[PDB]
């Protein structure tokens, strides 16, 4: 796979792909962490004296963060120093002329990625390459820079099309996190401890599976709505609010699959010994066992309780490898994010070499200043696709590129 | 519904929503029939000074038949004679304002809209106004004159999305398209005939369905793989081939609903007597009531027989009303068009009130030039639709215009 180094960028215009796509709230962006994860690829595209075009996606056609990348620009200029400018087209008339006035140190943006029909599908390299947005950005750019590693399980055109067309390279950061999560999933030590917490509760459970199985794990801890759904696979009652709130998740779908996987690997999975209802908006933790469980039927787990946190320690400060992704609790509520901070500062504090991925779920880190942990992922599906054993179809168009140029 | 006339066009901006979607070979236009039927909608709007925007979608994402809109823009000029300008984009920067410079009675037409996500997807008016596409050109257009009937069954932001933002009003196709069909459909008159052919099972059965139910029909013809299926479904059989290519589209999936149909209304669906078989390239006529009857289970059929057409054209002349869709058989071939030919021969003829669709089933008519049809519709799945008796979103977004403007 191409690295920056192996190639000359004075005067070459670079398509950067990236994944900027970022957390909102009235659509105005309320975490600039992926920003800051790609900063570095693009001051060495800067001071290397290339053209940049820099390509994102945010939200999905309809979705509440769906947006152009304007703001995008703006929060890029700020961290540069540099103006960036916001190119209102992705691959037209407009976006092409845009792009050859570049000149070398100069940086640009494209509109929304996600705005253009082709590149919301997922599909084979084979398609992607022949798509409008492919074929016309070739004719304006020399080489494809892709940093997107939290978009790297999908097969959309602007990830996967120009590998046989331009060389495409890795940038800085999707070098970082191959390399991290590929170092974490290959350990021959152990205690191997991951920790399963957020509401992807599917892609979790093919997580928790792949990893048992094929001994990558030697016990996985749960939190959120990964560890709700295994606490009722495991027989116990979490009350009315609780399920139903499951069930209007299809979670309910999965409850089945977490009981296989309980009855396979029982002993090597950890729920939940206590949670945090949100009573009349104050926390109160209830004991599973204790007779205050009742509170469950009327009010909605929010997070783990003293005692969880408490124990997930203990085993995490032992760990020799830790794999952790999403949050043990409603993050976002300050109250109700304790039981997060306290297992995200246990995978700190511990000597083991860990990996915090999550995505959006996790934003909220950003207010807790945890350090020691080794190696905070900017993905979130992403690094839940890789810890199953998928190939992620952006690795495997970077190989192919690299074979081929 | 809005008409032409309802408003003054001059010096004003018009976003002209039609249906150029055409057939095509090798990416190239092979059919322009699409485009000679919203002729009249243009003149008028250029007549009347109006900076005339058209706006249509051409295939879908990773079809064969996807392209930009530059042929389009070609065919148009030619057709009237004025310089039809491309525009490379769609509600971006450069379109809106290339369509500010626009002069009375220019002409010019954006990208294909379905190289738009938004587009694409078939959403509540409510959506649809709150999309990209339809905020920004919003802010460029003073009307929308709709008259993509063709395309009058999807519920797409450029086709009804402008609804409650911009006064949306029918062009001549649309108004004509409306009036005929709904005459047909509405006529208390008698003999109703419907001749149902081409490939669209599911949805021509929905059509047999609804108008024996709801006696819009007197009789039912049958042609193409309606007619196998139909056929087949009254217990005569059409060979190995045929049967696996049945199988082949799943066409043997409706046999069931054939049936339950035929159980109700049996003696007012009629099927072909005879057909026509392919070998090696050979038209070969054969009769259910003739003898030699065997390739069936090594070659497939490919249009009806003279007999069928001789006892179709004998009930076509004592309607009152015709409706007819797609074609008898493979239209495209010259061998096995004989069927098609005669059938619609035969609805121009009778003095009845006749209405002809089929959308790019039925494009090859363009090289018989065939006469004395009433109404040849520029719709296919959206006349089928229509006479299935279901609502078309943009007829919906058409009067929820109106009572607002
Ligand atoms: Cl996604
Ligand atoms: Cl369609």
């Amino acid at each position: 796979m191409f690295r920056l180094e192996d190639f000359n960028f004075h005067n070459k215009t670079v398509f950067l792909r990236v994944d900027l796509n970022s957390p909102m709230k009235d659509g105005k962006i309320i975490s600039d962490a992926r920003f800051k994860a790609v900063l570095p690829t693009i001051r060495y595209l800067i001071e290397s004296g290339a053209k940049v075009v820099i390509g994102t996606h945010q939200g999905k056609p309809y979705s509440e963060d769906y947006t152009t990348t304007e703001e995008h620009a703006r929060v890029l200029s700020e961290l540069l120093d540099q103006h960036v400018e916001y190119i209102e087209d992705i691959f037209g008339r407009y976006a092409r002329e845009k792009i050859k006035e570049l000149k070398s140190g100069e940086v640009a943006i494209l509109e929304n990625l996600r705005f253009s029909a082709e590149e919301v599908k997922n599909k084979p390299i084979e398609e992607c390459e022949k798509t409008f947005l492919v074929k016309k950005l070739s004719k304006v750019i020399d080489y494809v820079v892709n940093d997107a590693f939290a978009t790297a399980h999908r097969s959309q055109p602007s990830l996967v099309g120009f590998a046989r067309i331009k060389p495409m390279i890795m940038g800085f950061l999707m070098e970082k996190e191959i390399e991290a999560l590929m170092r974490a999933y290959y350990s021959k030590d152990s205690p191997k401890i991951y920790v399963l917490g957020g509401a992807k509760v599917e892609d979790s459970l093919k997580v928790v599976e792949n990893v048992l199985r094929r001994e990558r794990a030697d016990l996985v801890l749960t939190g959120g709505l990964v560890a709700n759904v295994f606490t009722l696979a495991k027989g116990f009652d979490l009350g009315r609010k609780n399920v139903e709130f499951m069930k209007k998740k299809g979670l309910l779908d999965y409850v089945k699959h977490a009981e296989e996987i309980l009855d396979e690997f029982y002993p090597y999975i950890r729920t939940p010994v206590d949670f945090a209802v949100d009573y009349k908006g104050e926390r109160v933790e209830i004991d599973l066992l204790s007779e205050n469980r009742g509170l469950l039927h009327q009010y909605q787990i929010m997070d783990i309780g003293k005692r969880t946190a408490e124990k997930y320690r203990e085993i995490l400060m032992k760990a020799r490898i830790i794999v952790a992704n999403g949050p043990m609790g409603v993050f976002e509520r300050e109250e109700f994010a304790i039981g997060t901070v306290e297992v995200f500062k246990a995978i700190a504090d511990s000597p083991a070499f860990s990996v915090l991925g999550g995505g959006h779920s996790i934003a909220s880190i950003q207010k807790y200043g945890i350090t020691g942990i080794t190696h905070i992922s900017t993905g979130g599906g992403a690094m839940l696709s890789f810890f199953a054993g998928e190939e992620l179809p952006v690795l495997r168009a970077l190989q192919i590129s690299y074979e081929k140029f």
